[PDB]
């Protein structure tokens, strides 16, 4: 759908505004993944990862977003693009969103891989 | 779970070796994009679309793997590589996999994502 495609805005506008209060679009059950660390779970923890990860004026070119409807009635997406931590130079990233809806048109995400290229 | 990373090696091997049977790894409700088409849905739809984008002898050099159990117990995947169709130049890809449990250890994939970058 295209509620992918706001979300993605959505993520990287708090990535890029309030990094510590990004861990507020994930629930207890959210698997979380960010460059090669290893597999985080909860909205804690993924808070303390985004935390020692310190975004500072994140910057974010987004490339490519697609959006299909996935299992559960959740909305898989796929962000291509690049991006930018304390103003150091623009790399090119790929990540995969699963989005559950919880009830009626408020998601949360249930799955985050971020991987650099 | 591992389960993600053997599925990618035999979606590409049989992409190598048999692509007009690749099909066999979706079913009737199967998502489906590859390079910037439309979204594709059904494994009957899925079948004379990979047969029009003809693939033949078909290499891929896989990057990096990661996957996450997800919605309705199934496994989403990310994979990031090089993609080689017809003795042309590895351009570089990302893919993203939904991958839905029949009811044993017998897996479809209920979301398929393509995108050069």
């Amino acid at each position: 759908m295209s509620v992918g495609r706001e979300f993605v805005r959505q993520y990287y506008t708090l990535l890029n505004k309030a990094p510590n209060h990004l861990h507020r679009f994930y629930n207890h059950n959210s698997s979380y993944i960010h460059g090669e660390s290893k597999l985080v779970v909860g909205q804690r923890e993924i808070h303390n990862r985004i935390q020692q990860l310190n975004f500072n004026d994140c910057h974010a070119k987004i490339s490519q977003v697609d959006a299909q409807a996935t299992l559960g009635n959740g909305v898989v997406v796929q962000v291509t693009g690049e991006l930018s931590n304390d103003g150091q130079p623009m790399r090119r990233f790929t990540q995969t969103f699963v989005l559950a809806a919880q009830s009626p048109k408020k998601y949360y995400v249930h799955n985050d891989i971020f991987r650099y290229q």
